[PDB]
C-alpha cells in the first residue's frame, strides 16, 4: 500500500531475507490472514509507516493461510504478528495489534 512487498512464496520469503542481509536493513514482516479482525484494523498504520521509512526499513506482508510454509516455520499461533529479522535471522517481535507498539518497534530498529 505504501511500499509493502507482499510475500507469495518460500522461494520469495528467502529472497527477501537475503535482500535484508545483502542491503545491511532491517525486514519488518506483518503476518495476516484476511479472517484477521484487528489485523485488518492495523494493517493502513503498517502501509504508512513503510512509506514513513521507505528507504531505511523493508516491509514485507505474508497472508499465513496463502502461504503456509512460512507461517509454520516462524512458528505464529496469534495474529497479528510482527517481525523483526536482521541478517537473515529473526531479532524481534511483536504480537497483538497495538497501534503504539507497532510505531516503538519500528522506530526503534529503523534508528539503527
Amino acid at each position: 500500500g505504501g511500499s509493502v512487498i507482499v510475500i507469495d512464496s518460500k522461494a520469495a520469503w528467502d529472497a527477501q531475507l537475503a535482500k535484508g542481509k545483502e542491503e545491511h536493513k532491517p525486514i519488518v514482516v506483518a503476518f495476516t490472514a484476511t479472517w484477521c479482525g484487528p489485523c485488518k484494523m492495523i494493517a493502513p498504520l503498517f502501509e504508512t509507516l513503510s512509506n514513513d521509512y521507505a528507504g531505511k526499513v523493508i516491509f514485507l506482508k505474508v497472508d499465513v493461510d496463502a502461504v503456509a510454509a512460512v507461517a509454520e516455520a516462524a512458528g505464529i499461533t496469534a495474529m497479528p504478528t510482527f517481525h523483526v529479522y536482521k541478517d537473515g535471522v529473526k531479532a524481534d517481535d511483536l504480537v497483538g495489534a497495538s497501534q503504539d507498539k507497532l510505531k516503538a518497534l519500528v522506530a526503534k530498529h529503523a534508528a539503527a
